[PDB]
């Protein structure tokens, strides 16, 4: 990658539905070259894909939660618990962090009941789980994971 | 929205670079109709945009952090602090949650130094801030916020 | 339900021993109609009953406690523990909450000994229980659960 | 009070709409005597009133919260904060407890927004307030404060 | 007991080696009467004994500790653990408290090693023990348990 | 001090109302010598006094509390707060400890009200105080501070 | 040891590569005497050795961590866990402390991965371990354990 | 640096008082070359110095402490507090960490009093300090910061 690729990516991360023309003109380079670089970035895995950004409100996902999960210590209980958490419906993010030395899970649901049935009830039955602490998101001030180039 | 829109969205949330043909054939409907519904979903704000999914590794974003921030109580200190947190470079997510009754901030940086200079040092100077607790993400088991329809 | 029912309920939640006359006159509607609406609200479950409000002081209930209870994780240990907590004498409220992700139990007793014997000693023997934290209420600034319409 | 009064109260705490006849017959005493004792209990403040028990679901009170509030130390800041908490719409219970040495507040709302606007936003502006921690009740296993005689 | 007994006790709690004469004269009552009341207080268990107040410094008890102990929940594990804690050499106080819902243990030793060997090492082996948290007293501002009448 | 003094002290710490005869005979030494050693221990401050051991139950001291107090940092705020805590009626023990790095206060009262009025309300007004956490002692398994020689 | 030895040690703790001449002249004593005292301090174990002070940056040790570890209670689980922690590569310090009543572990690694593989993953498998909390050192303001004489 | 330098450093980190001969023979290289490489490592700052390893016991440093310090947020209060902590006598280590987002301070003293006077009392007066939590090290299982190459 070079400065050029950065400028292309900075644009694609915001709006991928621009035209080579539009982008070529903005970056000041040959359209065929731009098209080449983009194809390259994809082949190399810099660009992994293109997604439709959907507003969760539209889907009535009003019950947003962030849950911390403490794994019971023991052989591979941490690796196992991670993947189990990742496959739960509504869960879009799973991270193992240092400090609390546990898992942080980001999930979304339409309602409390949906949350209870699909997430909570299920997590409280998993073996490797010691404790969980759920924080109800009452306000999303910002959520733009797509912006990786500031 | 109807069941049809859901099927379209379920696909677009995964891969937006499919062709009307490909999607029309998969959903079993007229291409002109599909094209219409998609245009409608956009006009109505269900679909807010299309982004390029970039792998952060490729950008050397290796210092991933999740920080909780306690706001000092007082007139609008909470609303103010939120927006200040959202404008910090590298910060892609800001949430106000219940339980801890504070803010959860998701950010990414290339290094610790970058993290310190851009995020930490800056946050520790903000007035409305009482305390912060940073959790270093040592492993991302999953991060697919784009998947809103399970 | 309509605005009218709300006005009736707002009154009944405060004092149920008023007379149809008194209420009819206050709401400005036919007594037979009022009587009808009240009967309807009961049949529909809006109004579940009428209780005598007894001052706990009069019964010497001076040991008021609020206890948080952490359930040991495992198949249905949460559902089971809930109901066991609800059947303990003196316990009038049981809630499962998010944040602490546990149970909050409201109870009343005449003395510490009564509290120990009936509540504490009993709770500390239950299997599904991991930890409990009891907060001694030293002052009730307000307790009017009956007021549901503000 | 005597054993007799207890039996009367035990009944009235459950259902106050019984008839003297029904109660007299159950307690095995003269109706005029029963009527006397009840009048006495009221005059003495044992029985403070009669309420209609309304199901909160019927009023769409789905956002149930239990909030702990730490008061900033200083002359009468505790007494003041208590009463301010008690006058907030939706708040039906306020207790000062030992252990956490703070306030526990019980409130009900139709939605998160209502909760934010009426409760949270308001509490975060009060001077005497140091910190608050809100626990979202996701399940009421029991709530019968009216039962004071077990 | 009466006001008179209180005055006698208030004195004895401070200095028990006064003479009936000295006390009689101070309380303004017959020496034989005083002697009677004191004998009575003893027979009734108000006064359980007379002790020599020894300065711990003199015995080189420089390692003062206050330890909180969480008992593992289960049948009588709490009652058992209490008595086991009370019989440990150097331990002079054991209390079960509400809030932390555990045991608070007061002990004294000449050195850290003595503390480790006699107290810590021993407590960490007891079955019913879940966790312990030891606070090293670096300063005794006051310790006059003998003063029960202020 | 020598082994002999230890044996004398071990006895006096339990029961100070023994007679030189009784003690002399038990320790196997001349009564005049014993009397000398005891006088010496007093003059040297090993033995600071003799107290009457009074059972707090007899005085209706049923509200036993152990309170942790965090001092606000600043010039001598710690030294000042200590002495203020020590002069509060009912407070018999004050310790500054490491770990929590605060004060532990032992107090006794007849009732909750007495506790509130005399202790709590007063402590919550002191300037140097940041936070307090009160633990209600529901059971004294042991309290024998007088035993310094095990 | 005497004042003289202290002056010698104060110097050697800073720079051990000085010459007897240089030190003799600074301390104002015969070189043969100095040489004698140093040999003595070594034979007596005051001076245990001489080390090369290596800058960790030079070795790319950028992932510095401080981890607290709670041992599960049980026969010798504490002694065992200590030694297991001490033998982990990268771990240079292990302490058992009072307050948290656990272990504090100081370690260094080149990267997060190295940290995970060598330290974290390994610690999370040890039996006697209950919980761990890792604090990522983002800045070493000072690290001079070699200075024992201030 | 190369593999050779590593072998030299691995040795010097353990014992710096070996002779070029001894080291040359062990590493299998010319003494003049070894001498060159060592001089180079010093000039480049890999090797910053040579210290005498002194046993703290010998100096009666029996009061070992590890203190966490929370800085009050505000312009440069963190940078300032760090350096103030580093200049306190007995303090050999100061680290700013993530998780607790504070400072960890390692210090040594002969006694509790020395600890109080030199460290604690002094730290509790510093402005930028919010809270401190001291952990008394009762056992050093290992302390070999000099070993940077495992
Ligand atoms: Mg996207
Ligand atoms: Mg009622
Ligand atoms: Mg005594
Ligand atoms: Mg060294």
């Amino acid at each position: 990658m070079d400065e050029i690729d950065l400028r292309i990516l900075k644009i694609l991360q915001y709006n991928a539905k621009y035209s080579l023309d539009e982008i070529a003109r903005e970056i000041r380079i040959p359209k065929s070259t731009l098209s080449y670089r983009i194809k390259k970035l994809e082949k190399d895995g810099v660009i992994k894909g293109y997604y439709a950004y959907i507003n969760p409100a539209s889907l009535n996902l009003d019950y947003i939660v962030i849950t911390s999960v403490k794994a019971k210590y023991g052989k591979n209980a941490h690796v196992e618990l991670g993947n189990k958490l990742a496959q739960i419906p509504g869960v879009w993010g799973v991270y193992f962090v240092l400090g609390d030395n546990d898992f942080i899970v980001m999930a979304r649901y339409k309602t409390r009941e949906e949350f209870m049935e699909k997430f909570l009830e299920r997590v409280m039955s998993i073996p490797e789980v010691e404790r969980t602490s759920t924080q109800v998101v009452v306000k999303i001030i910002k959520e733009s994971p797509n912006i990786v180039i500031f």
